[PDB]
C-alpha cells in the first residue's frame, strides 16, 4: 500500500545518511552514537507518531551490527532498520556503506539489492548447501554455545561461514549468497529488517523447530524455504559436543 | 632486487587478467578453467624458463585461478584469483586479487606490501581475549578426528571471535592488512597460501607452523598471524581440549 | 525542518530515478525516470505542484540527453523546489558517476554526503569556465559563439559537458570557476542554483543583476570572478570582429 | 604475443602511475607519475627509447622502439579537480603507433590497445560508434596553448562544427577524447596544436576498435604537424569535408 512505500522510503534514506557517518569514521562507540543520531533524528521527524523500539508502528534499529568488525575493520558491518507493524517485520533496510551495498524490502513491495531484485537460492539438500550462522556474546556462559551445531552442520554441508554481522547474514540467505542461517542469542534490532527482506525475497523464518519464529527467545531460522526442513532437522537432531572424539 | 619488482610486474598483470575472466563468468569449472588459462599464458610468455604448480627449479611459480570455489558458485562474495612465486622453495613474491570488491593485495620480500598499491600492515594486538581470528575447515573433515572443530571452539571461546570467510588466500590478505589478528588452518595446498605469506611477511607478520616451528607447507598446516599474538595463539592451539571434553 | 524533509524526499528521488537511467543505459529512459520522480514526489507532498502555488518542483528526469543518447558520461536526474519562486531545494544526481549533489537553503552543500565548497579562484586568467549551446543556436545571431571565444582567450579554457546541471554542480564543488549559459530552462537550474548558493558560489544574470529564469540566462560562479566574467560577458567582441 | 608483452607492462605502468595521481588528487604529481612510468619502461625494456615532455628525448629517436608518454595528460583539469585527465603510453614501432593504454584514475577506467589484439576498456571490449551523418553526431575538440598568438585557433572550426551537428564536446584531454572516439562516446575528434605523447596510444586504442585517423583533409596522419582527425570511420569524410570549408570568423 502507500504507507508502506513513504516508509520504506524514509528508512533507505536513513540508512543511507548512517552508513556516510559510519564510512566517516573509518579514517567505535562515537560512530555507533553518531549513526543512531542520525537514524532517529529522520524517522522522528517524519513520523513523529512510530515509537522506537524499547506503537502499532515500531522501529527496530542496529546504528552498527558488526560491532567487532567494525573495530577491526572487518568488512562485515552495516546499518539495519526494520519497521514493526502490529509486532510483525514490514520494512527493512539493511545497508553495508563499505561495500555499498543497499538490500531493500517491504510487505508486498518485493527485495531488492542496489535496486535491482533479488531472490532466494532453490538449493534444497544440505550436502550442497552453504550456510552461515554466529555465536552469542554469552556463548561461555552456557552450554548451549551453538558450537555443537556449527560443527554437525559443517560435516554435512558445503561448509558453514562465520560473517559477524547477523543483518548482513539475513541479506545474504535474501540474495542466495548463502541457502540458511541459523542463531542464538540475537536482538530484534538485529533480524526485523533482514525478516522480510527474506520473507519478500521468497525465504522462510521461523523457530530452529519450525514452530513460528519468536524473536523474544533470540533463535531465528532464516532459509531458502526450500532447505528449510532439512535443516530444521538437523537443528534439532544435533549431537552434543561430548559425542565427539 | 630488480628481478622481485619484474616479477611482481607481471604477476600483478596476471591477476588482473584472471579476475577479469572471473568476474565475466559472473555475469564454475569453466570459469576456473579460463582463469588458469590466463594466467598460464601471461606467466610463461613473459618467463618461458620458469616452472607451474597449479591444480624443482629454481622458480616456481604456485598458482590459484579460483580460491574459494564454494564461495563462487554460491556468489558468496569472498573469492580470489592467487599467484604466488617460490625461489628455490621459498615464498618471495604475492599478489592476491578480489575482483567482486576489487582489492589488490601485493607483496614481494624486501618491496613492502600493498593493497590496491598502498601500503597495509598487520595489527598490533597481542592479547588472545581482544583478537579477531579466522580459520577454515578442510575437505577431508569428515574422515579424520583431526577437523578442526576442536580448534575453532577454543578459540571462539577465548577471543572476541573466529570468523570464517571461505578463502585462505583472502584470510592471509586480512592478516596482512590487520583486518584479523591470526588466522589457521590445516589441510591447506600450496597455492592456496604461497602468495599470503610473502605479503604478510612483508606486512610485519609471522607464518609458521602451530608450534611455531618454521612453516612447512607440505603438511597443509599454517599459522599466520600479525606476530604479536604469535605466542599466545601458538600455545592456544598446542593445548586445544577435544572436543569430548565439552 | 521543512526543508531537510523536502531534501530528504528529493534525494530518495534522484537515486531511485538514477538507477532507471542506469538499467537503461532514451525517450523511454526519459519518460521512465519521470514516472519514477513524480510517483515519489506526489506520494510524499500531494499539495505540491509540479513543473517539467507556493511549493513548485522543477524536475529533468535526464538533463543532457544528447550526452545519454550517445552513452557520453555527463548526464543527470535533477531535482529542484521553488518555493514561492525561489529555489530553495537541490538533488543533482549523475548516476554514471554515482555522484550525489544536495543543497537547501541553510542546510549546507555536498557531495555523496560530504561537504563541498566553490573554489578559491579571483582572476579570469587562471579560472576554468564551463558553457553550452542552445537548441536555437542556428537561428539567432546571438548563438553564445562570440562569448565562448572571448572567454576562451581570457581563460585557462572553457569546457562543453553538455549538461547545465552538472555544470552547476561542477561550480558548486569547484571543479570549475564559473559557468554562464543562454537558452536553458527553469528544470535545467533549479536544483544546480540553490546548491551552488550553500557552496559559497553566486548566481546573477550575465551583467550581474538577479537572477531571471524566465530570461534564459544565468551566470554563475564561485563568487570571487563573479565580477570579472561578467564583465567580459558585457565587452563581447561579435564574431565578425575577429 | 610480441606486442601482448609491450601492452602488458605498459598496462601495469599506467596503473602503478595512476595509483600516485590519485594518491596527490600538481606539478610534484605530475613529475612523480612520470617517474613511476619510465622506471617500469626502462626496466623492462632497456634497450627501447622514451618521448616524453618533461624528460625530454631519452635515447636515440629514431630507435625502433619509441615510447610515447604522458604521464599527466589534461593538466589545466588536474589542478582544478576537473574531473578529465590520464595517463597516457603509447609505443611507436618505426614510428608507427602500434600500443597504446590510456587510464583515467579518477572515473577508473582503463582503455588498452594494440595492433591486431583489439580494444578494450576495463577489459572489456569496446568498438567505435555507427553513426553516419554529421547532423546526428557528436564531436569533440581542443584548443591549443598557442591560440591567442595565432587566427587559426580551431575557433572557426568550433562554430561550424557545432553549426552542423548535435554538439561539440570539450573535456580538456586529447587522450580521453580519443578513447572515447574508441568506445563510441563521441563520434569524432579533431584537434590543432598536440604533441606525440597526447595522441599516440590513442591512435592505435581507436584504429583496432575500428575507427580512422588522418589529416584534417584525410591525407595520411603526421603528428609532426600537430593536427589529428579521428573518427568512427563513417563520418570521417564528412568531417573531413567540413573542416576544408570552414568559414572564417569574420564570415559570421
Amino acid at each position: 500500500m502507500t504507507n508502506l512505500q513513504t516508509f520504506l522510503d524514509i528508512a533507505t534514506e536513513a540508512a543511507l545518511a548512517a552508513g556516510a557517518v559510519l564510512q566517516g569514521y573509518l579514517g567505535v562507540t562515537a560512530a555507533d552514537k553518531a549513526s543512531e543520531a542520525v537514524v532517529l533524528e529522520i524517522i522522528r521527524r517524519h513520523f513523529p507518531q512510530h515509537s522506537i523500539l524499547a506503537n502499532e508502528y515500531l522501529w527496530a534499529i542496529d546504528p552498527l551490527d558488526g560491532t567487532t568488525n567494525y573495530a577491526h575493520q572487518y568488512p562485515a558491518f552495516c546499518v539495519s532498520i526494520g519497521l514493526l507493524i502490529n509486532g510483525v517485520p514490514q520494512v527493512g533496510v539493511i545497508y553495508d556503506p563499505f561495500h555499498d551495498e543497499l538490500f531493500r524490502g517491504a510487505a508486498g513491495l518485493g527485495a531488492t539489492r542496489n535496486r535491482r531484485p533479488i531472490k532466494v537460492s532453490d538449493t534444497s539438500e544440505l550436502s550442497k548447501s552453504l550456510l552461515v550462522t554466529g555465536f552469542a556474546y554469552d556463548r561461555r556462559e552456557t552450554p548451549d554455545n551453538n558450537y555443537a551445531e556449527f560443527c554437525h552442520l559443517t560435516h554435512l554441508t558445503q561448509g558453514v561461514r562465520r560473517s559477524g554481522s547477523a543483518a548482513l547474514d539475513l541479506a545474504h540467505v535474501a540474495c542466495g549468497r548463502v541457502d540458511g542461517y541459523w542463531e542464538r542469542g540475537i536482538s530484534p534490532w538485529d533480524v526485523v529488517a533482514g525478516v522480510i527482506l527474506l520473507e519478500e525475497a521468497g525465504g522462510k523464518v521461523t523457530a530452529y523447530d519450525s514452530t513460528p519464529l519468536k524473536i523474544a527467545t533470540g533463535r531465528i531460522l532464516a532459509t531458502n524455504g526450500s532447505i528449510h526442513d532439512n535443516l530444521s532437522r538437523a537443528l534439532m537432531q544435533v549431537p552434543p559436543l561430548s559425542a565427539w572424539e
